[PDB]
């Protein structure tokens, strides 16, 4: 009838790819002007500053820049600008500050004291007329749009593309670019898969363990943070190359076990472990063929090893919406 | 009758002792080569509790010597075997046994690019130790327990000590040196008020703000490990702003208060949290609502959560005990 029964959560999902192509679309220019200015003032580090969701956004973005461009990048914990006022040495350094709204102020005195200290700042934000862009040499606005559901995935998506672009065009790297341009269809393709065997297994055992190796233990990470926020369950990211060696036996707790899998060379040993806990009896997924005997779950490759994580992501959000749906859990 | 975990929280004093006997003309000799060479930025390599040494030692380092510092994934060197730009960088390694391969290997591929690799490790003779320029043994010994107390705090003090001779700090060399003083008090707290409410609500919040946060990381993971029972670490200020409701949960919140410009925020988050019914103890007599746990401090904002992490560790030895559980 004309009452609409889709939830928020769903409706920013199937946004996610026209918001994609709405950033490469009309965010291409700042990105290479950006690019220009960074090829030119050449920095040797790079700084992050961001809180929750940005935070694993930064995470992504390290391993990228680590892997295109060979740069070491720092987390920097804004409390050192916002309680301890410390001066640091970030002549040379660019500072990459990512915020929903830009609003924080934590994130804000970080940022400005970064400048301050000598870094170069961007901002990777949805809101362009922020206090942070206030406090930065360049601003890349997102082009998430208002987000309405807590799960805030378009920007999560959008602020990993953004910095993707930049990245990229510094970089000068045109495989990278071609698996960005292609990045609506694969996204749009993703968010068509809702992985109805791993909502079984979490609707019988609710709570989830999330693996990544390398650059996909950034969505791992991103992953069981939204499973809390929209679920209200229980989640847990962790790297497969040390979840057989942490507090807790990931077995022994009986929860169903979700392999991150990207294009990569973290694919085969991120499946080497997920079919090691698939032989002790756990119930393990993973989003890859690689896998022997962990479930194969479906997923969407991109074209590059640093897009893959992307596509996962939204086929994620999208098994979580569904699973909450179906269980009359509006996540908003 | 004393189990082995109160036995190796004894040990610690001693063991920082040694640490400082022993110690001292390798630290010393590491902070004159980082004293001049002047290394821009410092990167860390570290899994596990290690690695909670290693972010204790980035606060340390960026508020002492204004030098950022950048958590390497090792996965970068032993996955990808990415080429990093780490020219004139300290590559600071922490390691109990320094067998790892994963950390081996994001050390040996930190000297191929260029930084100065220094392993702090209790086995000298380690595969780690043999692709760093320089080794740091910290003298915990042999750990007794799967809480491994000495290897926490040696690591740190063994950094500390590094920071302090690089930087020339007088009152951080003065705390450091009263450390087993100050250690062997706090040994002597175990918070049994926080032990009754865990007991009744048998999970666990702990916060920390700045330095803190690296203690209050090492005391959720270590409450985990040996109690089998859950704990989560959160930064003051974003406890209130998390996915999960921590007043909601009704689980006992441990919030890490050293004595730096991070004390009274805590203190005020502390309070807002027990303002709204939650059970709250910070280390921290600046609290008005939440309750004050008794604790040592000692000589210096730096070394404070030293003294934290020790009654945290009695505090959870005198709770598994208690309860007839066997961290070992
Ligand atoms: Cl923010
Ligand atoms: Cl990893
Ligand atoms: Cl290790
Ligand atoms: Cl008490
Ligand atoms: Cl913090």
């Amino acid at each position: 009838g004309m009452t609409q029964h889709i939830t928020r959560m769903r409706r920013e999902i199937d946004e996610i790819p026209e918001a994609v192509q709405r950033l490469l679309d009309h965010g291409a220019q700042d990105v290479a002007r950006v690019a220009a200015v960074l090829r030119l003032r050449d920095p040797s580090f790079v700084a992050t500053v961001a809180r929750g969701s940005s935070d694993h956004v930064c995470t992504y973005l390290s391993y990228a820049a680590e892997l295109l461009l060979g740069l070491p990048v720092a987390s920097l914990g804004p409390s050192v600008a916002s309680v301890y006022d410390a001066r640091l040495r970030l002549d040379r350094a660019l500072c990459l500050a990512v915020s929903q709204s830009g609003k924080s102020p934590d994130i804000v005195a970080m940022t400005r004291n970064a400048g301050r200290d000598g870094a170069l700042c961007v901002a990777l934000t949805n809101d362009a007329a922020s206090p942070l862009a206030g406090v930065s040499a360049h601003t890349i606005d997102i082009h998430a749009g208002p987000e309405l559901s807590v799960a805030a995935t378009k920007t999560f998506v959008t602020s990993a593309v953004a910095g993707l672009m930049l990245l990229a065009d510094w970089a000068e790297d045109d495989g990278l670019r071609a698996a960005l341009g292609n990045l609506p269809e694969t996204l749009a393709a993703a968010s068509r898969i809702d992985w109805p065997e791993m909502r079984v297994a979490i609707g019988a055992r609710p709570s989830l363990f999330t693996l990544g190796r390398g650059t996909s233990l950034a969505v791992s990470n991103e992953a069981a943070l939204k499973f809390k926020e929209t679920c209200q369950l229980h989640a847990e990211s962790y790297s497969s190359a040390e979840v057989l060696h942490g507090p807790v036996s990931i077995v022994e707790e009986g929860f169903p076990v979700l392999g991150f899998a990207a294009g990569d060379a973290a694919e085969a040993p991120l499946a080497e472990i997920a079919d090691q806990i698939a032989a002790k009896g756990a119930t393990v997924f993973a989003t890859t063929g690689r896998v022997t005997r962990a479930r194969v779950l479906e997923h969407v490759r991109s074209g590059h090893a640093l897009t893959d994580p992307l596509s996962l992501i939204v086929s994620f959000y999208s098994m979580v919406e569904a699973f909450a749906s179906e269980r009359g859990i509006d996540p908003d």
